[PDB]
């Protein structure tokens, strides 16, 4: 029994601020196709990728919702802004992420004020790789900073079509003052970028993409958009971001766990290592009685395994097995590394426990 989807294209994610970006993000993922974990896909909103598993993690305990996602998208309120606490538990656990600034139609938006709010009081190195057009009711959308082109989202699809356009002519200095800074951005990932940056000043979108995406992956920068989930514009660009610039599972390090001698070991994400994984949430359901997450790290579990609590040193039985979508649950017999799923009466299974192979016991928490 194999693999369907490429580990690769799994996005493990959570959205830190939140009700209202979420529902977007599974409006526009259904159509173009609280629960502790909800599986969407998204292909791009041209298409232009393979289709992406987006498990989107309910998000506040916090320390281990940080290991449950693999990067993060923190919203900030366009009028307010800057999480704190979050951020640096973030930190300290090395969780890429990227910026969403939010409400950017409502009084005292301030797309830039946010970002600048982002570098001076949490320390870190934000990078706009957009700029809004416009702010409160004259926000009508946002320039793609990389492609340097407006996005015009259509009001009667909801934004579910968009099309390219010039960037204003009052925008264009300042489009290219922030464009400019991205690029040197980009060009400090590697010697070679930064040798075509000096020389031709300037490099390609899939140059840009990649150097940035390998800047966000090693916590070096994160990268800002903004927009208005009320108005229909930005969480579409939102979602683009998270499969060009958020970690796929084998993009952060191998979980680490404590074996039975008390040392210190770790399990890869690959199907081929013994499975591990941590129970993050617990559910009640009135039909099927409790309903168990895991997050899978390593290996793979079907619907009959015979697996081991290493919290309570004693052996479970897998049964059923679902996933959560926006509109209904999905039947599985399987669940991967990388994956998130919800497994259906368990006997003794508490919050935080780790389940795994009996032969490679090991206690991830």
């Amino acid at each position: 029994m194999a693999r369907k989807t490429p580990i690769e294209r799994y996005r493990n994610i959570g959205i830190c601020a939140k009700t209202t970006t979420t529902e977007r993000i599974l409006f526009y993922t259904g159509l173009s196709h609280t629960s502790a974990a909800t599986t969407t896909f998204w292909r791009g909103m041209e298409a232009q990728f393979q289709d992406h598993r987006v498990n989107i993690i309910d998000t506040p305990e916090v320390e281990r919702s940080l290991r449950v996602l693999d990067g993060a998208v923190v919203v900030f309120c366009g009028s307010s802004g800057v999480s704190e606490t979050v951020w640096r538990q973030a930190d300290k656990y090395h969780v890429p992420r990227m910026v969403f600034v939010n409400k950017m139609d409502r009084a005292g938006a301030d797309f830039l004020r946010v970002v600048d709010q982002i570098k001076n009081r949490l320390g870190a190195n934000p990078v706009p790789i957009q700029l809004n057009v416009g702010a409160e009711e004259d926000f009508k959308g946002v320039i793609d900073l990389i492609k340097m082109k407006m996005i015009n989202w259509n009001e009667a699809d909801q934004g579910m079509t968009f099309t390219y356009e010039e960037i204003p002519a009052d925008m264009i200095e300042l489009a290219e003052e922030w464009r400019n800074n991205l690029v040197e951005a980009a060009a400090e990932a590697s010697e070679e970028l930064m040798d075509k940056y000096l020389e031709e000043g300037e490099l390609t979108e899939a140059e840009i993409k990649q150097a940035l995406r390998a800047r966000t992956l090693n916590n070096e920068i994160v990268l800002a958009t903004c927009g208005s989930a009320f108005k229909n514009k930005g969480v579409q660009a939102v979602l683009d971001a998270v499969i060009e610039y958020l970690p796929s599972p084998i993009d952060v390090p191998a979980i680490k766990g404590i074996d039975e001698n008390d040392n210190e070991v770790e399990r890869h994400a690959d199907d081929n290592e013994p499975f591990s994984a941590l129970a993050f949430k617990i559910a009640t359901d009135p039909f099927v009685g409790t309903l168990t997450f895991i997050r899978v790290y390593s290996g793979v579990v079907n619907t009959g395994d015979a697996v081991y609590n290493s919290v309570k040193q004693k052996k479970e039985r897998f049964g059923r097995i679902v996933q959560m979508h926006a509109n209904k649950r999905e039947e599985i017999k399987e669940v991967r590394a990388g994956d998130i799923a919800a497994a259906i009466g368990l006997k003794d299974v508490t919050t935080g426990d780790t389940l795994c192979n009996s032969d490679h016991k090991v206690i991830l928490e």
